[PDB]
């Protein structure tokens, strides 16, 4: 019922996810110089740095905040790959698998500890 565990519980989760290979594209904001037409398809840009900025910047108030961003990283690569075959899409489909797969127990519990809060 510890309300704030959350926190140290995500970064402990970006710590794996920055030691994954399949995290490399997603770790910093996607070259522009590289892909022009980024911000054309894609209105709001995400990346792990900035995830985890936001949240050692205390600007995250629940899990549920930080995993909007998350998944946000992942819609976003879904949206720009020109097809579900390329490489870059292939990689973050497997780091979205390996994230909910960890996030899970991190939101449930959070939302276990509000409700024994407000008893
Ligand atoms: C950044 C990028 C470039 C080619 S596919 C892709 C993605 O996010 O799926």
């Amino acid at each position: 019922y510890d309300i704030q565990a959350w926190k140290k519980q995500c970064e402990e989760l970006l710590n794996l996810i920055f030691q994954c290979e399949d995290s490399e594209p997603f770790r910093q904001p996607v070259d522009l110089l590289e892909y022009p037409d980024y911000r054309d398809i894609i209105d709001t840009p995400m990346d792990f740095a900035t995830v985890r900025e936001t949240l050692e910047a205390g600007n995250y108030e629940s899990p549920m905040e930080l995993c909007k961003d998350v998944r946000l990283i992942f819609s976003n690569s879904k949206a720009y790959t020109p097809s579900k075959r390329s490489r870059i899409y292939s990689m973050s489909l497997r780091l979205s698998a390996f994230f909910e797969e960890h996030i899970s127990s991190v939101l449930s519990d959070y939302k276990s500890a509000l409700r024994f809060h407000k008893r």
